[PDB]
DNA sequence: GTCGG
DNA sequence: GCTGATGCGCC
DNA sequence: CCGACGGCGCATCAGC
């Protein structure tokens, strides 16, 4: 909460640019700023201080000034007293809504979680799950209970296969005291860059864990990438868990480094990781490092025995996962 | 919106 | 079906 | 209409 009040107003900037302006670059440079201001170790007592960081440019510095001579932003004020942009941000929190659903939706007078279930016609099955749990799915996991999901998820793999890796990342592996999803990264030596050989490798973990009754619902599933959603059981006369998401990413044995960097995040973290790599004349996804080319082509991909040389390759101080939160 | 070629 | 674009989402 | 900006999985649609 050392500058709170601006990086709280940047923040709802970004929202509103992303999910009212459809302006995703603006998004960004919102994103961005907030987290150069948020890890800024003063107080930001002008906007000229705070345009010194990389990020902020004359703009946002306006804004700096505005806010801390006024305690608020008159742009926010008005964007908060437009019913239109409420409404469209609003159903954006709806998981399978995006902006342009959202403004599609708004645009046709489907306004509050009451129209929407008046509506289901119109939507398609993730964004029904979606409607169906959006209380549950608004609400964090405590690390306890996120401790128990891990216990079922790893013990459930385990009975699948015992060469299963299954590895929980996300704000959990950053150490959060509570998260906003569970985040699955999963391996098998069956699964590299070199071979398939084995089909159905994430199907099998993804039935077993139906099976059992943890996972309750599909939103998409492929070879590599599961979404959906999942329940911890709870006893008799309680009150239910709420229902949460999950996500579960297979990745290649051989790129684990880079696939467990990625899964870690934060979304802010990898961005800026990833833009640090290309001023220093690299490429980092998911599965590899490679160096750019004159092309801006990426060649090879770099050798990685672990997550901190991936930081080696760019020149970064390693950071420990919890060091890599907003 | 910011930065850099 | 394909390629490529868009819309959803993930960190 | 300076253009890049991090990078990609899954689902669906446009123009073949
Ligand atoms: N930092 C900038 C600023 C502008 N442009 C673009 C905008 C124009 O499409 C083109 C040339 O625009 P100008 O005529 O404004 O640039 P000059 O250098 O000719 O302007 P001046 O006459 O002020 O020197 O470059 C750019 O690439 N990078
Ligand atoms: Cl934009
Ligand atoms: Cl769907
Ligand atoms: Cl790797
Ligand atoms: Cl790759
Ligand atoms: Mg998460
Ligand atoms: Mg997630
Ligand atoms: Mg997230
Ligand atoms: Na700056
Ligand atoms: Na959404
Ligand atoms: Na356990
Ligand atoms: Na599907
Ligand atoms: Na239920
Ligand atoms: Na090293």
């Amino acid at each position: 909460t050392l500058n709170g009040g601006i990086t709280d107003m940047l923040t709802e900037l970004a929202n509103f640019e992303k999910n009212v302006s459809q302006a995703i670059h603006k998004y960004n440079a919102y994103r961005k700023a907030a987290s150069v201001i948020a890890k800024y170790p003063h107080k930001i007592k002008s906007g000229a201080e705070a345009k010194k960081l990389p990020g902020v440019g004359t703009k946002i510095a306006e804004k700096i000034d505005e806010f801390l001579a006024t305690g608020k932003l008159r742009k926010l004020e008005k964007i908060r007293q437009d019913d239109t942009s409420s409404s469209i941000n609003f159903l954006t929190r709806v998981s399978g809504i995006g902006p342009s659903a959202a403004r599609k939706f708004v645009d046709e007078g489907i306004k509050t979680l009451e129209d929407l279930r008046k509506n289901e016609d119109k939507l398609n099955h993730h964004q029904r799950i979606g409607l169906k749990y959006f209380g549950d799915f608004e609400k964090r996991i405590p690390r306890e209970e996120m401790l128990q999901m891990q216990d079922i998820v790893l013990n459930e793999v385990k009975k699948v296969d015992s060469e299963y890796i299954a590895t929980v990342c996300g704000s959990f592996r950053r150490g959060a005291e509570s998260s906003g999803d569970m985040d699955v990264l999963l391996t098998h030596p069956s699964f590299t860059s070199e071979s398939t050989k084995q089909p159905k490798l994430l199907h099998q973990v993804v039935e077993q864990l139906q099976k059992v009754h943890f996972i309750t619902d599909t939103l998409s599933k492929g070879e590599t990438k599961f979404m959906g959603v999942c329940q911890l059981p709870s006893k008799n006369d309680e009150k239910e868990y709420p229902h949460r998401r999950i996500d579960i990413r297979l990745i290649p044995k051989d790129q684990y480094y880079c696939g467990v960097l990625y899964f870690t995040g934060s979304d802010i973290f990898n961005k800026n990781m990833r833009a640090h790599a290309l001023e220093k004349g690299f490429t980092i996804n998911e599965y590899t490092i490679r160096p750019l080319g004159v092309t801006g082509v990426a060649g090879e991909p770099l050798p990685v025995d672990s997550e901190k040389d991936i930081f080696d390759y760019i020149q970064w101080k390693y950071r420990e996962p919890k060091d890599r939160s907003e």
